[PDB]
């Protein structure tokens, strides 16, 4: 089984599907594709997610391998071996022009704007009133938030599912992925994800359903996973969650209409919580 996704783009007033009736179905699965800009090199970071776990000896990117957690007082962060086929390099955006490759953290700037022009767009049909959208985004609806630029290999001779079902923290998912694997679990089937190289996968997290589930149209955060992988197999997604800063976090909140926000938890509690479910 494959899914039929609704296919999106980004122009002159934001997202733009093909109908309001498609929007709705989409943003009710809380997941769609979206054409990637055509002046948007990815090839840097398509490079990244196939070398950052191969260590110094390989070169320009193999390098990170060696920066764990330690290097950066914040344990989500650098190299990570999943229990999963899945090992991972994090960074999170205050790191990304200081550790970063330059053309690196130019990929993630470019998608952390998509990512916001996008997020603006789901607000707005949402419902929630403009000024509060600062604080219902913990700085996402601007440039405020926290941002995680991801990289993600699949080590196929783990004898593990590729990554386990789950749903993303935040409010924005943009995935690049160009191989099959990833399968979203919309209704109660299970269904692979097309592979589309010309198009994100863009999913709603946690954050988007606690944000919306008093609305009248609750969003979701879709379940996905990627399948036990018998070839090798990367990709890269582009996170964007409330700010979620050792000491300075701006918190969890649903939105009550007619009355305002609702403090609902921690953005890093939120994360922390997440984590531990998904792997264990
Ligand atoms: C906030 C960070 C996570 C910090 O740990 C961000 N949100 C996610 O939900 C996440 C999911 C996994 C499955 O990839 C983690 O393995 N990835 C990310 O980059
Ligand atoms: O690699 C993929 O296609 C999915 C990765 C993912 O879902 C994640 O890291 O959160
Ligand atoms: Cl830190
Ligand atoms: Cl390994
Ligand atoms: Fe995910």
């Amino acid at each position: 089984r494959t899914a039929d996704l609704e296919r999106a783009r980004l122009g002159d007033d934001g997202l733009d599907f093909q109908d309001d009736a498609a929007q709705a179905r989409a943003f009710a699965q809380g997941v769609f594709l979206l054409e990637i800009p055509e002046w948007l090199d990815l090839s840097a970071g398509d490079r990244f997610a196939r070398q950052f776990f191969q260590g110094t000896g390989v070169e320009p990117y193999g390098k990170y391998r060696d920066l764990s957690s330690e290097h950066f007082g914040d344990e989500l962060l650098g190299y990570h071996s999943r229990v999963d086929q899945l090992e991972q390099f994090l960074l999170e955006r205050r790191f990304w022009g200081e550790v970063y490759p330059s053309e690196i953290a130019t990929l993630g700037e470019h998608l952390t704007l998509l990512s916001h022009r996008v997020l603006r767009s789901v607000l707005a049909s949402a419902g929630i009133p403009e000024e509060d959208w600062h604080r219902a985004s913990g700085g996402c609806s601007e440039t405020n938030g926290s941002y995680h630029l991801t990289f993600n290999h699949y080590r196929s001779a783990h004898q593990d599912i590729g990554l386990s079902s789950h749903k993303d923290d935040g409010f924005i998912t943009v995935l690049r992925t160009t191989a099959q694997g990833l399968e979203v679990n919309r209704d109660d089937v299970w269904e692979k994800v097309p592979v589309d190289p010309a198009c994100f996968v863009v999913n709603f997290g946690l954050s988007m359903e606690i944000l919306t589930s008093a609305c009248v149209t609750p969003l979701s955060a879709i379940m996905h996973r990627v399948s036990h992988q018998n070839f090798d197999r990367s990709s890269f997604g582009h996170f964007s969650s409330s700010r979620c800063l050792p000491g300075a976090d701006d918190g969890i909140y649903r939105y009550l209409p007619s009355a305002g926000l609702e403090r609902v938890c921690g953005s890093r509690e939120l994360i922390e919580e997440n984590d531990h479910e998904i792997y264990m």
